[PDB]
């Protein structure tokens, strides 16, 4: 038997990966990494690649007396991924999210961490390039919730892929992004934008987003799609779902968002009855 390890199982790796970059033993943590994993850390730099070269990245990190504060890890429905936002600190601080990816055996088979100069108090260069992908995540957020779609639209390349749930199909082009944004309007969704961080390769940022929307029609279909498990509301006229996400955005030479990825699984969603 060979299986994907569940959404529960990947959120505890992510966690107990910081447990053990916090508890100081180096074997510990690289117990936690296939043999061939892939660490890029910051994104935008050159992979670093198996548990040795692993080993010699960490091994001063863990020297400095590195901490890692997680916030909430969010799954997806690929069998996985998870992404863990986290305050690391060392002097500095630095917001960060990694985007994690689980094997078959448990073990981390990827992590990216996502963080740039302006998302670290160690740091004062200006970066203002990742400021303007960062409020371009923001943005998307604020046209949803003031049900304007020609806007949206606006800050998309036509060339745009979106994947949401991470682990469904991958759309494409401004019309399906159009159906979407469309049926959020109609579901009254809105998205609460929460932290933001930027890559250092000219082209990533990330928001977490707490969403709700009306539980009908999203919450029968998510239901039978298998993407979701609620409880049945006293009055689901009333009655909202809530999603806790995260957008990872790719933007093009032009600053056109051209790839978009929204991170959650079935333990990512809630019924709020009212
Ligand atoms: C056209 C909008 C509609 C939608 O995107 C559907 C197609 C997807 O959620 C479906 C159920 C799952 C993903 C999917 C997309 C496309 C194809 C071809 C698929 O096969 C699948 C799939 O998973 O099977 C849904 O989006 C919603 C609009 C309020 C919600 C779903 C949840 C949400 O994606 C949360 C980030 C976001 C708020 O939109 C509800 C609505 C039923
Ligand atoms: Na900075």
């Amino acid at each position: 038997g060979r299986h994907m390890p569940a959404e529960t199982v990947r959120k505890e790796v992510a966690l107990e990966y910081c447990r053990r970059v916090n508890a100081g033993e180096l074997e510990g943590v690289l117990q936690l990494f296939a043999p061939d994993a892939r660490l890029v850390d910051p994104l935008g730099t050159e992979p670093v690649v198996g548990r040795a070269a692993l080993a010699a990245r960490l091994a001063p990190a863990l020297r400095g007396a590195v901490h890692e504060e997680p916030g909430r890890p969010y799954a997806a429905h690929d069998g996985t991924s998870v992404v863990l936002p986290a305050t690391v600190t060392v002097r500095g601080r630095t917001r960060v999210m990694g985007v994690i990816e689980v094997g078959e055996d448990g073990l981390i088979r990827e992590m990216r961490v996502m963080w740039g100069v302006t998302d670290s108090s160690w740091t004062a260069r200006p970066a203002p390039d990742e400021e303007r992908r960062k409020e371009l995540a923001r943005e998307h957020c604020l046209r949803i919730n003031d049900g304007d779609v020609d806007g949206l639209l606006k800050l998309y390349s036509p060339r745009i892929r979106f994947e949401d749930p991470v682990g469904s199909w991958t759309r494409t082009g401004l019309e399906a992004l159009r159906a979407h944004a469309t049926m959020a309007v109609g579901s009254n969704v809105r998205e609460t934008a929460g932290l933001t961080v930027a890559g250092q390769d000219g082209r990533h940022a990330a928001v977490t987003v707490s969403a709700t929307m009306d539980y009908l029609p999203s919450g029968p279909l998510l239901a039978r799609h298998h993407l979701m498990t609620l409880p049945a509301p006293a009055d689901p006229h009333r009655a909202l779902i809530g999603i806790e996400y995260v957008m990872v955005i790719g933007v093009d030479a032009d600053g056109l968002i051209d790839e978009m990825r929204a991170y959650w699984g079935a333990t990512d969603v809630s019924l709020l009855d009212p």
